[PDB]
């Protein structure tokens, strides 16, 4: 159980545009959330070798991170907000679909999830 190649970060012919909204996902919401104490195993890729998780990309065949959330932002990947939510939603998903409700993993997810949410409750009108 190798790992899968990271999702895509940046693609040359997918449209490219900057906004107030998606700005504010880069400089607030995924700031606050990457700082934050649980972050760190959110912050890349889940490394299933290095894990030993071998049935974890048998599982979730849709893998999301805060890292590749951050590269894109700060490529330009997404053309709206809504394309950035969805991927931070995956991320927490998963993190539920393959952990059991009990664990220290699961509580972490809850509490960024929790705090992405206020964050989101906020986000400005487009300009
Ligand atoms: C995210 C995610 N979703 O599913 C898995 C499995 C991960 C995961 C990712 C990591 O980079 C490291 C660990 C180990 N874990 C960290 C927190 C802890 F509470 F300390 C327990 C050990 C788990």
């Amino acid at each position: 159980s190798m790992n899968p190649p990271p999702p895509e970060t940046s693609n040359p012919n997918k449209p490219k545009r900057q906004t107030n909204q998606l700005q504010y996902l880069l400089r607030v919401v995924l700031k606050t959330l990457w700082k934050h104490q649980f972050a760190w195993p959110f912050q890349q890729p889940v490394d299933a070798v290095k894990l030993n998780l071998p049935d974890y990309y048998k599982i979730i065949k849709t893998p999301m991170d805060m890292g590749t959330i951050k590269k894109r932002l700060e490529n330009n990947y997404y053309w709206n907000a809504q394309e950035c939510i969805q991927d931070f939603n995956t991320m927490f998903t998963n993190c539920y679909i393959y952990n059991k409700p009990g664990d220290d993993i699961v509580l972490m997810a809850e509490a960024l999830e929790k705090l992405f949410l206020q964050k989101i409750n906020e986000l400005p009108t487009e300009e």
